[PDB]
């Protein structure tokens, strides 16, 4: 025990100190270890790894080997009988624009991404794991239960490919098994900009010296820009319409076109990053092409902390905000602001706030057209829709006129995730993200709901009554102790998920916990925070506090009526108002005089 060695994966660089920009793998944040954040490096793990065999085989590998004594129950077996429903109605928050789920999903992207295992691509283990559902090596299969309707259709289970991991990737041996973090800690807009510098330089437009992110060149929206398409055949975005045959977005993170929605949003960050260039430009004619890039990622960056922090965390944590997050002292040197390796789970609340449909609006907010109304699982890397049906506009419109789904004990997952998910590798609109959640919960052997418990300071229940107690339900605590056997079994995304909400929050006190202190973290071990003295000026603080999501709206798309606080449920046209009504970014801090 202490290691602080093994590390195969680096790539190192020299730290330059008085550089006033971010690196992009976010190395050098912290002077005095200088790795500390950086993309490609272990998750934090708050807690000991729980694994099978103690080092790396997950729990339910070996059929056998019981965790405490039980069996730990399919991951499918608990998605079919705790977390799915079938009524629609009376679902969405009605008080939450869709819009806060979608930044959630954007959030949690800048933050972290532990992808898969490859060692295959002219693969047969890529086959003899879809195919004949063999458990070995990284291919842990989810099998389905007897009664599942999915064996009359689907097979015998969901391929399921087990997290990357630090040193190697091959067999291997040695220490716990850590899970990869292949993005940067920091909140700093590493999903528009990349986390490689091999990335973060093919993004970039190097033909013009005027800074600005590449654009799409075989289509536009009304004169605005669309993020380029990716080179890499085969592309899921043109399987899904053979006929249409586009491909998906480049951006900053992989996973930027996942679903429309998520595009969308990525799509307005690069027009901001453009935007704010040229606007740079004009105010600075001297300045150099590398100049306005940094400077114009430094304002976004800043941009994303002060929604993350001051409109959207805020109704997440609600009355538990102040008691995780304490109004910002400064900078600390002593914080680690590594992603632990539970927070990649926690914030996958954000699963159960998706709704089942998606919808595009005209310019008075009105359907547009006649099939207006999608179902979100004809959505997953979608990318025709927005460059073959009417652009962003009416889909934004949508985010801020429509609602967000409200966790609800009794309706978790929209049946469009638990049993239409389609995978960028596969080819079938059927897999269960609930059933995933689960099953990589145990990849990166997290510790049970009552390890998390203990480690927040909130009681740990161990009967019936106990639980029932906590999650005051008794049917929920009721199938959850049948399947588990022990609270101490409940795997913590479905167990911080089942608890109630707290008091103007939307995640209950176990999550809160989880949620605030990584948050803390990652605001206190920033050396870049835009608060911490001397990153920006005062003069140009005053002006960032006057940013708002309507005003990003405003400044990159056509939509003229916006909500003036995106995140709240508002109704048209009452809530709504004019465009010009909004507080602008004022970039006049930002000129530069010679002598
Ligand atoms: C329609 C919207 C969404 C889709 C289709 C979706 C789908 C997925 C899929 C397929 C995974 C990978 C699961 C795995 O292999 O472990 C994932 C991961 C995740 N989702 Fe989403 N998701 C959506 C929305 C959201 C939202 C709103 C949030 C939070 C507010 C969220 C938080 C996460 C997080 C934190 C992960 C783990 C990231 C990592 O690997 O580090 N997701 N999602
Ligand atoms: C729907 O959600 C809204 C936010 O979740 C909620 O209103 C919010 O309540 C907060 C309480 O802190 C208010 O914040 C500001 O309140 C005083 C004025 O009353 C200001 O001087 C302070 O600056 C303080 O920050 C806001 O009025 C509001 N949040 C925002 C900015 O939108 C609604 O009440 C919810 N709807 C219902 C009825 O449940
Ligand atoms: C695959 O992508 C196709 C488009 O890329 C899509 O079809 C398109 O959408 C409809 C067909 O249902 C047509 O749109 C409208 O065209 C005129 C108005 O401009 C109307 O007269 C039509 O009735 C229709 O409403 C497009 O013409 C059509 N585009 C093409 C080239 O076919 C397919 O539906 C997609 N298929 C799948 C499986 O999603
Ligand atoms: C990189 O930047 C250059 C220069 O701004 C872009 O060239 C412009 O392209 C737009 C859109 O096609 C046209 O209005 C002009 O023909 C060009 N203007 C200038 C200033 O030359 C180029 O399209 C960008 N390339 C990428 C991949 O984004
Ligand atoms: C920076 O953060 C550190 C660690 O998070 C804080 O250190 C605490 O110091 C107190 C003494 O005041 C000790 O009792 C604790 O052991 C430390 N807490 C923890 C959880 O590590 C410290 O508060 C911060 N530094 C400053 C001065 O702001
Ligand atoms: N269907 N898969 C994805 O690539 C993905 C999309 C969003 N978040 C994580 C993974
Ligand atoms: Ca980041």
């Amino acid at each position: 025990s202490w290691e602080v060695g093994c590390g195969a994966p680096v790539p190192l660089v020299k730290c330059d100190e008085n550089s006033p920009y971010r690196t992009i793998t976010g190395d050098c944040n912290n002077r005095r270890s200088p790795a500390l954040g950086a993309a490609n490096r272990a998750l934090a793990r708050w807690l000991p790894a729980e694994y099978e065999d103690g080092l790396a085989l997950p729990f339910g590998w070996t059929q056998r080997k019981t965790r405490n004594g039980f069996r730990v129950p399919l991951a499918r077996e608990v998605s079919n009988k705790i977390v799915g429903y079938l009524d629609e109605e009376g679902v969405l928050d009605q008080n939450r624009s869709l819009l806060f789920m979608q930044w959630g999903q954007i959030v949690d992207h800048d933050l972290d991404f532990a992808p898969e295992t490859e060692l295959g691509s002219n693969e047969h283990s890529k086959t003899q794991c879809e195919e004949y559902c063999i458990q070995g090596d990284n291919c842990f299969p989810i099998m389905f239960p007897k009664n599942d309707p999915k064996l009359k259709t689907q097979g015998k289970c969901m391929p399921f490919f087990r997290a990357g991991f630090v040193c190697p990737t091959p067999p291997y041996q040695s220490l716990a098994r850590e899970q990869i973090n292949a993005v940067t800690s920091f909140l700093d807009a590493s999903l528009v900009y990349g986390s490689e510098p091999s990335l973060a330089s093919r993004l970039r437009n190097l033909s013009s010296p005027l800074g600005l992110m590449a654009v799409n060149q075989e289509a536009w929206d009304h004169g605005l820009a669309y993020l380029p398409f990716n080179n890499k055949k085969p592309s899921p975005c043109e399987f899904i319409n053979t006929t249409a045959r586009v491909p998906c977005f480049l951006a900053g993170d992989f996973r930027a076109s996942e679903q429309i929605l998520l595009a969308t949003a990525h799509t307005l960050l690069l027009r901001e990053h453009n935007r704010l260039a040229r606007e740079l430009k004009k105010l600075n004619p001297h300045w150099n092409g590398e100049k306005l890039y940094q400077e114009a990622r430094k304002i976004l960056g800043a941009f994303i902390q002060i929604i993350t922090f001051r409109d959207y965390l805020p109704i997440v944590l609600g009355s538990e905000m102040q008691k995780w997050i304490p109004p910002y002292q400064g900078y600390n040197n002593s914080v680690d602001p590594r992603i632990s390796n539970v927070f990649t789970f926690a914030f996958r609340f954000g699963h159960m706030e998706v709704p089942s449909t998606v919808s595009r609006l005209d310019e008075n907010y009105q359907p547009w057209g006649p099939e207006a109304e999608l179902p979100l699982h004809t959505l997953f890397f979608n990318t025709w829709r927005i460059i073959k049906d009417g652009g962003i506009d009416p889909l934004v419109r949508g985010l801020l006129a429509k609602k967000s789904k409200l966790m609800n004990q009794d309706k978790m997952v929209t049946s469009e995730l638990r049993n239409k998910l389609f995978q960028p590798t596969h080819k079938i609109h059927g897999f269960d993200l609930a059933a995933i959640n689960l099953q990589r919960c145990r990849d990166h052997g997290m510790p049970g709901y009552n390890s998390w418990r203990g480690f927040c300071g909130l009681s740990q229940p161990k009967t019936l009554k106990g639980l029932q107690t906590v999650l005051k339900n008794k049917i929920l605590a009721k199938k959850l102790m049948d399947l588990y056997k022990t609270p101490d079994n409940i795997d913590i995304w479905i167990g911080g998920n089942a608890e109630p909400m707290v008091e103007r929050g939307r995640v209950g006190p176990l999550l809160a916990c989880l949620l605030g202190r990584q948050f803390q973290q990652i605001r206190d071990g920033d050396r870049f925070w835009w608060e911490n003295p001397g990153v920006f000026t005062e003069k140009q603080r005053d002006s960032l506090q006057k940013v708002s999501f309507s005003r990003l709206i405003c400044d990159n798309t056509h939509i003229t009526k916006v909500p003036l606080h995106a995140f709240q449920a508002n109704n048209y046209p009452h809530d709504f108002v004019d465009c010009s009504t909004v507080d602008k970014l004022d970039l006049s801090p930002w000129a530069s005089r010679e002598n």
